[PDB]
């Protein structure tokens, strides 16, 4: 199961960096969402928010132009679309592409590092390393 | 022959992250087949001249052979003092502190991720072990899904 694998990767990222929230989106070449896995938000809150992300705002930027991005305040970025009603507040941000050499498929991202600090150089390196493993997983599912 | 390019980049990045974050002087990973024969070995922290002097890659013996045989996390204050120790070959850096963990999925283990010589002179911490285990699990995912 691909989503179980992607969830394991999100868990490792969130726990090791010590972020409150973690997520991964995988999309097709038209930018349609194929998979969205996440941790940090209870299902009651999920039910209030409603539909899962479509890959807009800051995530849209990263889908169009895959490369690592860290932000002190996600809502301050020019590409920021804003959260939907009932979504938890989130401030600090780290996002990296989920990719292989040939192609990028998705984005692994974290918000709200514990105790309020920005994501570090070391956090970005770690998250890139985990994402690469997810990149291989996604590339394999696309063949198999 | 050579490892799949994406797999190799991923494993090397994982070794680097593990080595960097636990502040190890040296880091390595061996990957083996189902019969436990070593196929690939990637490493960092040893200069290229010392590599030429050592002259042959590890076969998976000593304390590593133990981890290959019995895939479990293993921390040691002095790797050379372990009764499984085979000893380092000529020209190989002396290495004292050791942290090694299986590269695996639920059903099968594929290899070992290992770090030596913490910069602080101290043994690898419990925190160090947890971080390396998670990185090894991602390496396990990579190996399992790697391009045929
Ligand atoms: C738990 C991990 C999550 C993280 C780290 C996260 C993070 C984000 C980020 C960074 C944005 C872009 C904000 C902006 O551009 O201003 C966003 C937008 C959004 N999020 Fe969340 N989110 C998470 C979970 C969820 C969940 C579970 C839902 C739905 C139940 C959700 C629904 C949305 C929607 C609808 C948007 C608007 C843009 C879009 O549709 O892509 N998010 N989120
Ligand atoms: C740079 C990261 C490295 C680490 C962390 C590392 C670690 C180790 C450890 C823990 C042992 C077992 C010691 C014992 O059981 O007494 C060992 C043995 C050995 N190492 Fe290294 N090593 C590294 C690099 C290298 C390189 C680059 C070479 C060759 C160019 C090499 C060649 C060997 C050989 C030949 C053995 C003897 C046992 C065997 O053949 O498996 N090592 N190493």
């Amino acid at each position: 199961d691909l989503e179980a694998t992607l969830r394991a990767i999100v868990h490792s990222a969130t726990s090791l960096v010590d972020a409150r929230y973690g997520a991964m989106e995988v999309h097709d070449r038209q930018h349609r969402v194929l998979h969205f896995v996440y941790e940090g938000i209870d299902e009651e809150t999920v039910r209030r928010i409603g539909h899962l992300p479509k890959g807009l705002g800051v995530i849209g930027l990263l889908i169009e132009d895959p490369k690592p991005l860290r932000l002190d305040d996600v809502s301050a970025h020019p590409a920021s679309i804003g959260f939907p009603p009932y979504h938890p507040p989130m401030r600090t941000f780290l996002g990296v592409p989920v990719r292989v050499r040939d192609e990028s498929f998705g984005t692994l991202y974290l918000t709200d590092k514990t105790n309020g600090q920005p994501f570090s150089d070391d956090d970005e390196v770690l998250v890139q390393a985990l994402a690469a493993a997810a990149g291989i997983a996604v590339a394999n599912a696309r063949l198999y």
